[PDB]
DNA sequence: GCGTCGC
DNA sequence: GCGAACGC
C-alpha cells in the first residue's frame, strides 16, 4: 500500500513497507521513511485520511 | 505546543 | 541548540 501526502509544496507518494517509524501528535500521524542515498525523508498525514497499515503500525511500534 | 532533519 | 515541518 502507499501513503499520499504533501510535504513542503511537493506531493509524496510513499510506499508503506518503506516507513520506518511512526508517531501520533493530537490528530496528525506523523512518520519518517526510507528514502534514496541512504536518507531519511519525514511525512504526515490526518488520521482521517490515514490507511489502516500506517495506523497498525503505530499500535504495533509506539517506539 | 503537541512528538519527533539538517544545519 | 534550534528553525521548520506536519494536522490541529
Amino acid at each position: 500500500a502507499t501513503v499520499k501526502f504533501k510535504y513542503k509544496g511537493e506531493e509524496k507518494e510513499v510506499d508503506i513497507s518503506k516507513i520506518k517509524k511512526v508517531w501520533r501528535v493530537g490528530k496528525m500521524i506523523s512518520f519518517t521513511y526510507d528514502e534514496g542515498g541512504g536518507k531519511t525523508g519525514r511525512g504526515a498525514v490526518s488520521e482521517k485520511d490515514a490507511p489502516k497499515e500506517l495506523l497498525q503500525m503505530l499500535e504495533k511500534q509506539k517506539k
